[PDB]
């Protein structure tokens, strides 16, 4: 039922609430932000699983994994565009972020994947603390990049489209 | 474990909003993320410290959300020739402000706290939150409701098209 990862969940969550404040129109890095959200969620579900999920497991991890390669690709593509120096380096900052946390998500998953022994419980752990970094990161990522679309003969774009209430 | 009083009245008010389409109804989409703010808040009741700045973030919102869904359920009344409708639609758009307010309150004494006096902190959030669900559950039927009857001198519209039953 819903015996899912409670702290990847509010992780999820809280990456899915900043999220949504958009449209995925004209932004990939929000679409691969909700996906991210839903895999996330999704691999809360499996991650308790006795057996049979273990190629889910990594499915889901190998396409989370995929997916935050998108979002830091799309992000240097917005930082090199971008005019500000601060906002620049923020945003190069999480670019360096990233794929350091999806590399060891991938590593985490597979991990508490074979194990489907008190071990297994800290594999848990280690797996809970990696993910909640990347859906910080990701956050973190979104607000930086919305924030460089602000601030000349550039042709890439990335369309925020709010719904502010 | 999530608080599951706060969850179920998060997920009975998404069960409602999620019938209609949000393109061209501003209700039906603050109410949306409404229903998600607060599903997120049932993770936050339980969670650990640090993450309140999380509740107190979720509070805001959900608060904010509750304005717009009340300034735009006054602008339906407005307009509204009937005159039931018009007083129940009226009731709740002096409800919501009240529980909105008190929900920021809660919210943010109980993220302190992240000992019966933490326990009733929970209780008095539960409480209050499960008024708000209602409440905005109750505001999209009376409006959808009074679309249904509109003024003929009326410029303003909220879109109500079901997505499922299409």
């Amino acid at each position: 039922g819903e015996v899912i990862n409670q702290p990847m969940m509010m992780a999820a969550q809280q990456l899915h609430r900043e999220a949504t404040k958009w449209s995925s129109k004209g932004n990939d890095i929000i679409a691969a932000a909700k996906r991210m959200a839903l895999l996330m969620a999704e691999m809360s579900r499996l991650v308790r699983g006795g057996s049979g999920t273990k190629r889910a497991l990594i499915q889901c991890a190998k396409d989370i994994a995929k997916a935050s390669d998108e979002v830091t690709r799309l992000a240097k593509e917005v930082a090199k565009q971008c005019t500000d120096k601060r906002i620049r380096t923020n945003l190069l900052q999480v670019c360096e972020r990233i794929p350091t946390i999806s590399t060891q998500l991938k590593i985490l998953s597979t991990v508490k994947a074979t194990m489907l022994d008190e071990e297994s419980e800290q594999a848990t752990e280690m797996l809970v603390h990696n993910a909640q970094n990347l859906m910080q990161s990701v956050k973190e990522t979104v607000r930086e990049a919305e924030a460089a679309s602000i601030k000349t003969d550039a042709g890439f774009t990335l369309r925020w489209v709010r719904k502010t209430p």
